[PDB]
């Protein structure tokens, strides 16, 4: 019973998180075999950083210019490559800690734990999910470059994230281990628009399936809409399409609940066009939209 | 940038949970040293836990009654002790991954980890505050009794936590790692009353200013009251006597944003007066009570 915005155990990853500084910036880096990832603008200056040419910028840097430190033991980097907007520093020792891992690239709307890092660090874990215009809303400092979001299957992390600045919004953009940028975005202080973000629907309908199998019924109905009239609906309050292949996800969730998609679409409709007048639904006044169906079944198991 | 409700790393305690089965109950143990705490119902059937007699049922078992798992390896319980509402089995083997580690029986409006565990096995992680009557809002599923709450402070693991039991209001109540219940339960299967939980006004406080530290500036007014005007306000909605301990407490905050604490206690009179009205602050809808002033120091750092 109960139903919390739950991270994976982090333990993994923490055996991974060690420093890397480049002349006088610091952030994190994941260690992983014997390569260490972090975000290649590591060997900018402030002023590189305005428009810099990271090909030029990298051709002027050594290996005794990385300085990496694995808590307190400091670990020779032998070689440095660059993938997209990552840098991979080649080091002496295979990381003992190594689990069972896989670089996947999320799409938008899937969720993550992101464990944030300072100086090699980490500090603390939280989830996150990769909005539709490809920011997320995370909790990041100065310092917490490099850190990583991933997620976990049986013994294996998928990492998906690694976090390399900030928008003037607030909210935090980055790429996947192989360096490339989710969204628009490019490591150079510039302006850069994000799009107009929208609400991810099928996860609203997986959270409320979930408010169902913790008791939480008030907002049901016995309408019924056709997916394209609801989908008319979901337009005017800015919510993404729901597609035939988001209904047949939420199967195993509607099954369960005795609830049919189209059903819950209904509930849903009225929420929007009505409000909550005053009532929570798992504790939120708002329609919570960071739970992927998969997120529920596993929490509500 | 940003405010998430942000757990400790769990690492340090992922190497302590451990499987504990005595005949058909299986739940989670903590593996310290060479001992394993776990709640003490696990030696009851499904009629014991009506009226148990915990004495005689645990007079009645042996060490060979007590099957431990630490992952694939199986450890020899040789001994066994019980202490309030915990069992103690003392294992042939010392944990190798004991962490730096203290018991800490905590206030009401305090928050702590829980890494929720089935069959010895982390799930997930996730903040909780302890209520004002002694309950905890978790997520907890059949299985996870024994699943710990925990708090770090630099390299040491403070326990304040062990969950044993649902209410039949979907909330949680549990002990510390002595076996001292929080609140008015025990552990047994009898209707048993939550007290009429309150909001945790020192804590929505440092929450408006994590919103004022990250620029979330519209509840703020020029308006300001006296401590015992506002505790009138307070007890009308159900909201905690604030105390100057508590005003004392918010001060390191009060002076990082140049609002005075009873600055604040005014905007929060209107914010309760009146409602947001369609307006959200830190991405919530509501009044948010599970951040303590520490909580907001450490991640808005
Ligand atoms: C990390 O590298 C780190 N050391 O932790 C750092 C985190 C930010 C949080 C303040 C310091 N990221 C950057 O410094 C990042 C590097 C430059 C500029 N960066 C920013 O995050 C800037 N944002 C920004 O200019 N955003 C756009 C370009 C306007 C969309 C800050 C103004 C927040 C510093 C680069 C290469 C993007
Ligand atoms: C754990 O021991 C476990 N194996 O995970 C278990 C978790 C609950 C969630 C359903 C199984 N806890 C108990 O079984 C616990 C043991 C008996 C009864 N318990 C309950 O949690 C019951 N609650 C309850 O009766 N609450 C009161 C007494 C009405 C306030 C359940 C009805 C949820 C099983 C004891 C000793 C309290």
């Amino acid at each position: 019973s109960g139903f919390r915005k739950m991270a994976f155990p982090s333990g993994k990853v923490e055996g991974c998180m060690v420093q890397v500084t480049c002349g006088t910036t610091t952030l994190n880096g994941l260690w992983l075999d014997d390569v260490v990832y972090c975000p290649r603008h590591v060997i900018c200056t402030s002023e590189d950083m305005l428009n810099p040419n990271y090909e030029d910028l990298l051709i002027r840097k050594s290996n005794h210019n990385f300085l990496v430190q694995a808590g307190n033991v400091q670990l020779r980097v032998i070689g440095h490559s660059m993938q997209n907007c990552v840098l991979k520093l080649k080091v002496d020792t295979a990381n003992p800690k190594t689990p069972k891992y896989k670089f996947v690239r999320i799409q938008p709307g899937q969720t993550f734990s992101v464990l944030a890092c300072y100086n090699g660090s980490p500090s603390g874990v939280y989830q996150c999910a990769m909005r539709p215009n490809f920011t997320i809303k995370g909790s990041f400092l100065n310092g917490s470059c490099g850190s990583v979001g991933f997620n976990i299957d049986y013994d294996c992390v998928s990492f998906c994230y690694m976090h390399h600045m900030e928008l003037p919004t607030g909210v935090h953009a980055g790429t996947d281990l192989e360096g490339n940028f989710y969204g628009p975005f490019v490591d150079r202080q510039t302006a850069q628009a994000a799009g107009t973000d929208t609400t991810i629907t099928v996860n609203v309908l997986a959270w409320l399936y979930a408010a169902v199998i913790n008791g939480d019924r008030w907002f049901l109905n016995r309408f019924t809409t056709t997916l394209n009239d609801f989908n008319l609906v979901a337009m005017k309050y800015n919510y993404e399409p729901l597609t035939q292949d988001h209904v047949d996800i939420l199967g195993p969730l509607s099954a369960q609940t005795g609830i049919a998609v189209l059903d819950m679409c209904a509930s849903l409709k009225e929420l929007l066009q009505n409000g909550m007048n005053g009532r929570t639904i798992l504790g939120s006044a708002l329609l919570e939209d960071e739970f992927t169906p998969f997120d529920v079944v596993r929490q509500c198991s």
